[PDB]
């Protein structure tokens, strides 16, 4: 995935939010990061907008079933990452924004 | 004058740092030095490698600035200039995962 223009690699939860967390960024403007702690799951960081909080950046946590599939909810699985990134630029089922622009 | 170094990309992104040095057309060890985008005041070093699992990727040193004067990325050597710096890497990786090479175009 290393050649994926969204795919960060491994940079930290805060490494990610200072890239993210940048009043030029659209809400939507997202990367994927191996997760820091665990082992085999990715990570979609999402930055926000909130009234109160303002802009923010949320992380929600990827996995891989066995068979080799990636999940977020139960409602959809994907069989590689570029579709499951695919898919929810344009759903956001549950996330807190459609995944509008990649981290540039 | 760093500005007008021809290894010297500014303020570019890591993003767009990667997608300058992951192109077939540059050999093992094509680098460029920018700006840290969010640690201020330290630089980065992105260098192109090879590695059959990952593919061609680009690996990612920072580069301090002691409040003495000098450059480093790791206690072994200090150098007074960001030159010095990428000539010493260009001998010696030491530690690099590849000689700077190739200045990235």
């Amino acid at each position: 995935i290393q050649a994926e223009e969204w795919y960060f690699g491994k940079i930290t939860r805060r490494e990610s939010e200072r890239l993210l967390l940048n009043a030029e960024n659209p809400r939507g403007t997202f990367l994927v990061r191996e997760s820091e702690t665990t082992k085999g799951a990715y990570c979609l960081s999402v930055s926000d907008f909130d009234n109160a909080k303002g802009l923010n950046v949320k992380h929600y946590k990827i996995r891989k079933l066995d068979s080799g599939g990636f999940y977020i909810t139960s409602r959809t699985q994907f069989n590689s990452l570029q579709q499951l990134v695919a898919y929810y630029s344009k759903h956001a089922d549950g996330l807190c924004h459609r995944l509008t622009t990649v981290c540039p």
